[PDB]
């Protein structure tokens, strides 16, 4: 990269969630390997974010690289309208088999938000097919489901058609207080017949606050959903594939949703792909009202399916459990001291999710710069300095992250 | 693939736009090369659809294959939040330079519908930043903008917050000023409610493969300027040479405020998308503090590199003669279809060859018939259209056109 290259990026390219007149410093990355990002000048950085939590196996993984290259040799892409192929079949076989039994119908999509939008669409076609007029969604405060319009209608109004917003689950993953239930039950009482589906992120509410709630909630919500005949959508785009300690975070409550959304770590953070699973009752009902009105251009893409197949195969070894278990232990030990810093408000850890919540909103440009100077890549956000590293990170690499996090919260320097 | 593999596909996997209790036959494809799709049994098929019009250079293209493999060796992906890289910079340099001058701000995304949703969001944030309450979109009948919710709100209600739908452009690609009163009438009534105008330039694809007169874009651009309203051009289907010009807006010699790109952007290798806007639009948004959007795999190194390799192939300029000759060749060879009794109209433009029928086709039976002719064509509704790769051989074009002509001889494959 050159300096004219970097002037160009800043003047012409919009980055995610930032200003075009006031971009925040960007760091030029030329390649990646293991759990490190290599910069244009040679500096290496320990990745604590997993490229927004998708790169669970790290970067430049030989199994992933081979899969992708093999598939390119056959075909990166072919349409899926009236055509099918090995990579997609393989992937749907794995997806059906690794998820709760009821979930056996797979609709492949290209990105997380489309996966949510598809789920929403299934929910709505479902009721229309049965003649019921159910159009609202009951979700929770602090939920995040993506940026397209449909997804934006179910995100928290703070963090467009009106949906119902129940209180953020208060009970931590921690004692279960039955009082936490009122808000939700009241809204369900009032709108039960308007509600097409309940949509939530299981256990961990990610972008909406990195909030860890009690598994009993899923137990209850599932029981209420069954009672009323309403569908349960579980948005596991962030939680899926071992992040929280279990393969799917719904396992913690030993329940199955009617619709399950997947993405992010689905492909090993190699490239975009997504999946929305449902049940036979949901898929058949839809068809019978004649079809499911959705079909992304690159749906089922041979190249992305193969990468995801290779990433799901890596998880077949089982090694992620001990890996996430030890990362959980190690984040707990090493962030504990952050409970003594004055900028800290709370420390919560779960699986390979290490969160340090602050009293004051961070100054990203200055905090980012600080982490880069420590040899680590951490992207704070709001009042959250959280780690979500690849499962195969070395203990010493985990130590530099936690050390840099602890140092960052010692005083107000990097705050506000 | 096995027979248990194919039972599994039919019982567990939903395909695009079809039923789960009544899927339509699917054909098992093991690989692709040149302009052919190779099936599990060995049969080869000339592709007349370009994999839903993305594969403009065909399949297993050495330049594309090399680009993708090189980038995988460096990294398929890294996040874009606070990070930038060569492939994206390269791509945005090419996108800025090949599009009208005003369009210099690029927001990379993952798919066609997200590109539209991003455009829509830009339109709305723009007005909000200026204090105006503008929330509706003025689009056209027969427009198709994708399947996510926002996109569904501007698709034709026949082919959800209520937008405004001016009558479809009638003027075939003579011009006539009457076309305009409807659009004009709706604009008169709602000018201050309208945040943006959104349309597919010249060719309205999925909504009917309709080719309209370039004067429309000239007029719409002039009205938009008059009223201070933004012009979104959805070139996800038309972009990168499909209609004979690099961008279909060229036909009218105009620039939209926001341009949506996808499909052929990457050469049909994998998904990627782009929404371009102007500095006035990008800066206004920032100043109301930011643009609230950021796909997880935004700017993905592997997809950007494939698109860089596909844009480079177009840099040679060879697509112009190629699309010109395909246009001539579709004209000649579909002409006779004007004499068939199932045919209602024949329209051709660039590498877009359309045969419109009187009756809706029976896809399962028509598809089967095309597969038996050694061709891959996916009819739809009343349209049997060809949108083949630009480097197709003349003989390969002949088998498609021949198969299309044969299909419309009688009602066998209809309804
Ligand atoms: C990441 C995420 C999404 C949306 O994904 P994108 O790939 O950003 O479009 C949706 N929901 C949850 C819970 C997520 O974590
Ligand atoms: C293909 C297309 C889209 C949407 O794209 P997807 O990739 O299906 O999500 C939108 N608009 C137009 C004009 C298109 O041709
Ligand atoms: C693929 C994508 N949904 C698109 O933009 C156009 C396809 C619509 C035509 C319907 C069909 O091919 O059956
Ligand atoms: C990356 C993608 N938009 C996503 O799903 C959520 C991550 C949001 C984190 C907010 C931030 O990084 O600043
Ligand atoms: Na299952
Ligand atoms: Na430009």
């Amino acid at each position: 990269m050159t300096t004219d290259d970097l002037a160009f990026d800043q003047r012409h390219i919009l980055h995610p969630y930032t200003s075009m007149t006031s971009p925040l410093p960007v760091y030029p990355v030329v390649s990646a390997e293991g759990c490190e990002l290599i910069l244009s000048d040679g500096r290496r950085l320990v990745d604590g974010m997993s490229s927004w939590w998708a790169a669970i196996h790290g970067y430049n993984h030989p199994q992933l690289n081979a899969a992708m290259k093999s598939q390119i040799d056959a075909m990166s892409h072919v349409m899926f309208g009236g055509i099918t192929h090995a990579p997609a079949i393989e992937l749907c076989r794995k997806l059906v088999a690794m998820t709760p039994q009821p979930l056996e119908c797979v609709f492949l999509a290209d990105s997380g938000s489309v996966a949510v939008e598809v789920a929403m669409k299934m929910a709505l076609q479902y009721w229309q097919a049965k003649g019921e007029a159910r159009q609202r969604f009951l979700t929770f405060r602090n939920g995040y489901h993506g940026d397209t319009f449909g997804a934006m209608s179910v995100c928290d109004p703070d963090n467009l058609p009106e949906n119902l917003f129940a209180p953020a689950p208060q009970s931590r993953m921690g004692e279960w207080d039955e009082r936490d239930m009122v808000g939700f039950a009241r809204l369900m009482a009032a709108h039960r017949h308007e509600i097409a589906a309940v949509i939530i992120e299981p256990i961990v509410q990610g972008a909406g606050g990195m909030r860890m709630y009690h598994p009993e909630w899923l137990k209850r919500i599932r029981k209420i959903c069954d009672r009323e005949g309403i569908l349960l959508i579980a948005d596991e785009i962030a939680t899926g594939f071992g992040r929280t300690g279990k393969l799917f975070a719904c396992e913690h409550a030993e329940i199955a949703p009617d619709i399950l959304c997947l993405g992010k770590a689905l492909t090993g953070g190699t490239m975009t792909l997504s999946a929305t699973l449902t049940t036979r009752e949901v898929a058949e009902t839809i068809s019978n009202g004649g079809c499911f009105m959705h079909g992304p251009t690159f749906m089922g893409n041979p190249l992305a399916c193969a990468a995801a197949n290779a990433s799901l195969a890596i998880l077949e070894s089982g090694d992620w459990q001990q890996q996430v278990a030890d990362i959980e232990v190690q984040l707990r030990e090493q962030l504990a001291p952050a409970r003594d810093a004055e900028m800290v408000a709370d420390v919560r850890v779960l699986g390979a999710i290490g969160v340090v919540e602050t009293t004051h909103p961070v100054n990203m440009a200055a905090l980012q710069k600080f982490f880069v100077e420590q040899g680590v890549w951490i992207r704070p956000f709001g009042k959250l300095i959280y780690l979500m590293p690849p499962y195969i990170i070395l203990p010493q690499q985990l130590q530099r992250l936690t050390a840099a996090v602890n140092r960052a919260v010692q005083d107000e320097t990097f705050f506000c």
